[PDB]
């Protein structure tokens, strides 16, 4: 083969030599491999061709004029070129001189001419040829036409005889018009006249094989007719009847899944590139695994949840109320994660743990695993599904309550959805196996706690209103706050129907004397509820606080393992069960159930020693007392301030935060108002603000946006009201919302958003799906990119997922029961042109490799701008950050407070806004432009 | 297969992981799998079995009683067994003990249980066995039984289907046999019973194949039933009449070369190991290739060759003497090379520049390339054969007259052969394409120059008989080597029938004086007869010596291409060309083709910077007139000499050199003359000896091998003869070989040692591999087995050979004319726990790997031994070297001068001989151990 039928120069020379070519003769080798010669041979013969010029196309032009007369889309060819090569198809008028550049190029590389020719391109044809074979004395038989249109690239990849599902009349169409086209040209062997049928069953002469084709094995099979046995006959000159070989007597008889190279990818990605999650500091992931406790066989012990699909939500609470001694609730699941490893911890290790959990706590009241900062964090640095975490660990653990925290008007989000957006995400989430609802608003505001409770209530799931605490109640000059505040709260939250009533104190405020004078308060006001106490240990007091508030009649109390408490997580477990033993409050939770647990947990901690808030904070701290910073807050914050250069001021930041909170009205601290009173706190130490300077000049500083937002009142309205004068100056002209900032919203068309989501992703988009873009869009989509990239990422351990394999180290996947891969990381490339590295891999006893791309390898920039701080007119940028928007041009009139730039730093748009009225004279800055502190946006005449 | 159709665990297994078995079910497998149940099943469906016991036998006892009722043959057959292991015939009584006890380890060892079966051996039996197809719904269906009698120690080796020669009758017995077996177990899969058919026509059964059997093949192929398909159908639940498959419709019908992975390993194992040819000097190879220069397309002009084909010797002597001119001779092929890198030019580099030699350079009188030490070197350092280069170089220059340097009674070779050797060895060099033999002595010994003189006559080669000069015959104070010398050698040579007469000065002592005086004289003598004149350019005098001969009448001299003249090498022909032109002396050689030809070898000269002479000696030196060094060997006495850890003492080596010459009796100094003087010289500076006391102590001292050699006669007779007293304390009772010493030999057995390595190498011998290993039969070994390991390394340019391809380079090496590897390097892994380490090629567009070994990847030794110089019975090493042979024990006597030991260093066998008569207390070392010098061998008393 090789398109060697297309030169009859060879079969001219074995003719000179007296050699016999076993072929046609040279001249109709010659007359058919030449295109042009061939098709005019075809018209002819009467024979249809694809529509095309009649010679080879000199100019640009001719292709113009043959694309106005036939229309688009055409294609270029070769003239004198075989097997796919110099071919591009044109679509439009835009892609014809490039396309006849490259194809003329390409034709003048491969074959040493550039001569190209224009047809109209057939979209879709079938690809069907024709066997003919002749003999010395012009008999000609035809044989049954084949199916080429299996291809690749214009390559034949599988070829069928007969052709599949052809029409009869068609076919015999075909095979006239080949036996006139061989008889035409008096052709003499096996050969192959090629067609393209269109859909509507068109037939279009394009090429004849002179070549026994590597497709004439189907029509041998078919006709019982040795092909090659008939082409040497021929050429010792034996006719086609004397070989019995007539055409009456011929007859016809008779989305792939690539998870393990995804993750291969990942593997080599990690390994040139490094974590693909952000490390706040220089610690590495535990090379050992944590041991796994021994677990019985069978399914676990009945337990609170049996209740409650038995006899609903008020029968739960009165199960609970009911309970001889102090119920206890696991955090680690979620909420010890959150404030200790910032809720890094993967659904990889809560699995392994999970069946443990289930047999030896199957008395606990709930499982904290889900809500928080668990669903954003889940998509957004360790790319798993936050729903399939909570549906795989309800599978393992199916009879303890699953816990969540819920914001009233804002589910897990960050900023007020759509009413029907909540209780959609309420009624999915209890679908999914979560049982109850810790219903809490940032700011204690109860029209969004109401909401919430509505939501979860309307799902069918426990209703847990959460009041979260701030201040000390047994202090008698804190007014604010004071035991009144609370207990009129609680009497608005349980005429609102709550089934439980939760005091969330997260910082660890709660003193001894102040849970003794609380809890008995609500008890004596509320006797039958549910009492359920949530506090943090960063006071180093957490644990006298649970006690006091169990014997003051608390039902249930917060607790982590006890390797995964303390500091900013909730009390120890085991001091909890040891203390209570023997009394009254007695859990019956076995202490040796407790280490193994808590040995499972210290093991799994070291491998998130790269995130651990003890890199930062060695013990409980009691400036909480003063400073009121949540234990989430208080690590996120102190990374903040680090990755801000404010890390040895940590100090001053604090401090801040109090005046902040003060300047701010002394409002309640827990996510997102924390966040809030972090920002302008970091911005005052940056700024070098006291309270006294920042209140004065609140009309000419901009402010951190998410202290701007909470102005406006897009997060509800604090206690007391906003602070006046104070909001005024900083808001000015800016929209303000009156009352629940989700009352105003349109509903969320989810039906259009999940047409959108199949468009884009295809049919695979669950309900799951929908509701996780509805409330994070821009991280939905980046986590969709990267685990199509990827693949399942769960699957791996988190040391291979943080730090990815060392050279020679051999690990297994297991990706789906029975199905593990063995792999083994082998070498990393040097760098090649197009920049990536080759990771090469073994793979079930296989070699595999990799390109991947090092962005490290080659990696510069360089920063011009600068902003005088005496020149008023000179805009700095006010932090680090990417350029998103730019809002105004050189020549441009501002005003004072105009938006000049948005600037998109630690996950927060800021708007930079005109000091001064007067004229744009430069701008320094382009859009997706890194900025760092101080950098010169533009100027201002 | 691997026997795993007798495990059925792992068919239940597939069963309790809800995955199906394809093949019967795992109780059937089970019952089939145990040869007891299975012979039980057999006996019970009435198929008839080979008579043995219905229980494995637990004592020898019950073999005994089985021998008694059945007689023998037996066989001891393991109970749990397959594939042959475990099997033992009896013939008698006195061979079952013996038997049963290996046949239960055997068993025991390979299946963890020792359990036997007795059975009755039928002789000679046929093994025929038949395919079974089995349905879940009770259907059977057999097909014909094949004969797997072609069996090596019972195992399988051809397969037929159906049996050859097997009568219907018995057919019908096997298959409806096989039938009733399979219905009795409800079998349900394609599967083989086999039986034992003995000469009689009677069948046993054996054992039932539940395994698709690597022969179903053969069934295939006459039952046109696809055994796989029907297997994946039935565990789909299809039945065999709905696959068509009915009984009445079922008929029966009916060394690869490794170059390029060889040549992968050699630049994978320089990658690893460094270079395989000894390095001198720290000097990098040229990154450049050598420019060739244009060649015109074409046949070469007719030159000297010519007219030798045409005429003969005696034709071409005096087409020489009648040339008008100075004729030269190109020395570069061969001497120049061996004097300047030491004869490490490769066949590669040579053929490059023939074409334009041979074009350029038709009228050169000859071309040196092959004899002196090229054809030892070519095979143990270039590992290429020197005979390939020969004919290949006479094929790309047939126009010039190839020259050899020849030793008149040692070929090419280092110690004397029998007369048949050179002989035969002038014969197949000539038939080769060699034309002119240089024929000389080291010592200027007649009967050996007369011999090499008629073995090359015979051949029909030109016989250039060459005169060794040494001494100054213009110095009337040196009388040895007069004027008269010289004229009466010569009338001895011319008697002889030289055709041509050489003066070789293989030191460059020839002063102009002297050149004029005895080339003058040598004219006047033989007016008629060619005189060639060969220098070295060591005293910088070279080019005014040949100036000084061609003006005394000399008819040819030799000279080197310009860039490979000079110091030890040959006058540079440029200098002559140029001072002869336009002169009588013209030879009409144009210097433009000088220059280009010089170009190509100062480029290819830099690819041997690591064995080039001028790392050592920058320019000639004149010390070369007292010293008398010939070129070849001060380049390898330095070598040597730096080696010893004498460089430093380089001086006095030169001056020992003197000294040892005139102890030895002031012989001429060629090789392997000049390398026994200087090892004396050596041996003196390295015991810190005068001539006055080596002589003193001649019976005391331990002399180097060659130096006793030569006092024994074995290079023959000295001008003058050989010094007494010193010879007859040297050798003391050593044997002495009066006369010439190939004619005590033998005659070699070439036909007997071609036999040898044809045995050995395969059919591919040929004579010039039974010549290079009846001159060199340790090198020609080393050669063969190298090459057989590594390929054809003269594709291999000179820098890929020396040094390998670095990481990422890419290179072409051609195989044969049309056959390019492209290569690239890629890699090299870290060491596998085999201390082998993995380098990956790219190979015309694919990745290879290949497994080297790194030896200095994990190398180290420890030396004990040292020897007190002032204890006489302490013996230690006099040189370092490895241990070949020791010849005492601990506890022998001893006679004063009995050989101890044989080192071998230096490529030298030497003997350690005992300086006392005594006993030997201890010997400190062992065979093939390493020693430094003074490393104790062994302690006399
Ligand atoms: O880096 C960006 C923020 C990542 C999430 C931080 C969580 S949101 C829940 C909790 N409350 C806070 O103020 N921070 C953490
Ligand atoms: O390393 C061992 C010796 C290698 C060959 C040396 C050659 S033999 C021809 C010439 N004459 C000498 O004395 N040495 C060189």
């Amino acid at each position: 083969y090789g398109f060697l039928s297309e030169r009859a120069d060879f079969a001219q020379a074995c003719q000179d030599a007296g050699v016999r070519f076993i072929g046609p003769s040279p001249e109709v080798v010659r007359k058919m491999g030449d295109k042009v010669e061939a098709r005019a041979i075809a018209i002819a013969a009467g024979v249809p061709v694809v529509p095309g010029t009649d010679a080879p196309i000199t100019s640009l032009h001719e292709a113009h004029e043959f694309s106005n007369t036939y229309g688009f889309p055409i294609i270029f060819k070769a003239a004198y070129g075989g097997g796919g090569r110099g071919m591009r198809v044109v679509h439009s008028y835009e892609e014809l001189e490039e396309n006849y550049t490259r194809a003329y190029s390409e034709a003048l590389a491969a074959f040493g001419n550039g001569a190209l020719f224009v047809e109209k391109f057939i979209e879709k044809p079938r690809h069907i040829e024709v066997q003919i074979l002749g003999d010395q004395y012009g008999n000609i038989l035809h044989l049954y036409e084949r199916d080429c249109s299996i291809q690749r690239r214009h390559q034949k990849v599988v070829e069928i005889a007969p052709a599949a599902h052809l029409d009869p009349q068609l076919r015999t169409r075909l095979t006239s018009d080949s036996v006139k086209l061989a008889k035409q040209v008096g052709y003499e062997n096996a050969g192959t006249v090629e067609f393209l049928v269109d859909r509507h069953g068109k037939h279009y002469f394009i090429e004849v094989n002179s070549r026994l084709q590597v497709e004439h094995t189907v029509t041998e099979e078919i006709t019982d007719v040795d092909l090659v046995h008939a082409q040497i006959h021929v050429a010792e000159g034996r006719s086609l009847p004397d070989l019995g070989l007539r055409q009456e007597n011929i007859r016809i008889n008779g989305p792939a899944q690539n998870r393990a190279q995804k993750l291969l990818h990942y593997l080599g990605h990690v390994m040139v590139n490094g974590p693909t999650t952000p490390i706040p500091v220089k610690a590495s992931p535990s090379p050992t695994d944590p041991v796994v406790p021994a677990v019985p066989i069978g399914p676990p012990p009945a337990g609170f949840r049996d209740i409650l699909l038995r006899e609903g939500p008020e029968g739960f609470a009165r199960a609970v109320r009911n309970h001889p001694g102090l119920l206890l609730m696991d955090t680690t699941f979620r909420d010890a994660h959150q404030s200790l490893l910032a809720t890094r911890v993967r659904t990889h290790d809560l699995k392994k743990i999970a069946p443990y959990v289930a047999h030896n706590f199957s008395k606990l009241f709930s499982m904290e695993n889900w809500g928080g900062a668990t669903f954003d964090v889940a998509m957004r640095f360790l790319y798993e599904c936050p729903w399939r975490r909570l549906q795989e660990l309800r599978e393992l653990i199916p009879n303890i309550p699953f816990q969540m925290l819920l914001r009233g008007a804002n589910a897990v989000g960050y900023t007020n959805y759509p009413d029907n957006v909540v209780f959609k995400f309420c009624e999915v989430a209890k679908e999914n196996g979560m049982d109850v609802f810790r219903v809490f608003d940032s700011l204690n505001y109860l029209p969004n706690m109401l909401l919430g409770m509505e939501a979860a209530g309307s799902a069918g799931g426990v209703v847990e209103a959460a009041i979260s605490y701030t201040g000390d109640v047994a202090d008698p000059s804190r007014t604010k706050y004071s035991l009144q505040y609370y207990m009129g709260l609680a009497e608005e939250l349980v005429r609102a129907g709550t089934h439980i009533l939760c005091i969330k104190d997260m910082a660890g405020l709660l003193k001894p004397t102040a849970c003794t004078m609380l809890v008995s308060s609500l008890r004596d006001r509320f006797p039958d509820l549910p009492l359920h106490i949530h506090t943090h240990d960063t006071s180093g007091a957490g644990v006298a606080a649970m006690l006091a508030c169990a014997q003051a009649g608390a039902d249930v109390v917060d607790v982590a393992a006890d390797s995964m408490s303390g500091m900013t997580s909730q009390p120890s477990m085991g001091a909890l069960v040891a203390c209570t033993r023997g009394t009254p409050l007695d859990t019956e939770v076995p202490m040796e159930r407790v280490f193994d647990y808590s040995e499972y947990w210290e093991g799994a901690r070291g491998l998130y020693a790269a995130f651990d808030c003890t890199a930062t904070m060695k013990s409980g701290n009691s400036d909480v007392y003063e400073n009121e910073i949540p234990g989430g807050q208080y690590t996120n914050l102190h990374f903040q301030a680090h990755s801000m250069g404010l890390g040895s001021k940590f100090k001053e930041v604090k401090k801040a935060y109090v005046e902040a909170n003060q300047m701010l009205g002394d409002l309640i601290k827990v996510t997102p108002s924390s966040k809030i009173v972090g920002d302008l706190a970091q911005f005052m130490v940056q700024n070098g603000l006291s309270r006294a300077e920042a209140e004065a000049q609140a009309e000419e500083l901009s402010f951190p946006r998410s202290v701007v937002e909470f102005l406006q009142g897009y997060i509800g309205v604090p206690h007391g009201g906003f602070p006046e004068p104070f909001r005024s100056k900083v808001l000015k002209d800016l929209p303000r919302v009156e009352g629940r900032p989700g009352a105003s919203l349109p509903p969320l068309d989810l039906q259009a958003l999940e047409k959108e989501l199949v468009d884009r992703h295809g049919e695979e988009v669950t309900p799951e799906d929908v509701l996780s873009a509805a409330m994070y869009p821009d991280v939905f989509a980046h986590f969709k990119d990267f685990t199509a990239t990827f693949g399942p990422l769960d699957s791996l351990n988190t040391r291979l997922f943080l730090q990815g394999p060392k050279i020679a180290e051999e690990f297994e996947v297991e990706l789906e029961r029975g199905k593990t891969l063995h792999i083994k990381a082998l070498a990393v490339s040097d760098l090649n042109r197009a920049g990536q590295r080759q990771v090469f891999f073994e793979l079930n006893g296989q070699l595999r490799s990799i390109l991947v791309k090092d962005t490290q390898a080659m990696k510069e920039m360089h920063f011009h701008p600068k902003a005088l701080k005496d020149v008023k007119g000179q805009i700095g940028a006010p932090m680090p950050g990417k350029v998103i928007d730019i809002k105004v041009v050189a020549g441009a009139k501002v005003a004072k407070g105009q938006p000049l730039c948005v600037l998109s730093a630690m996950k927060m748009e800021t708007v930079v806004t005109s000091p001064m009225e007067g004229t744009v004279r430069k701008v320094h800055v382009t859009k997706d432009m890194t900025l760092e502190g101080d950098d010169l946006i533009l100027e201002i005449e």
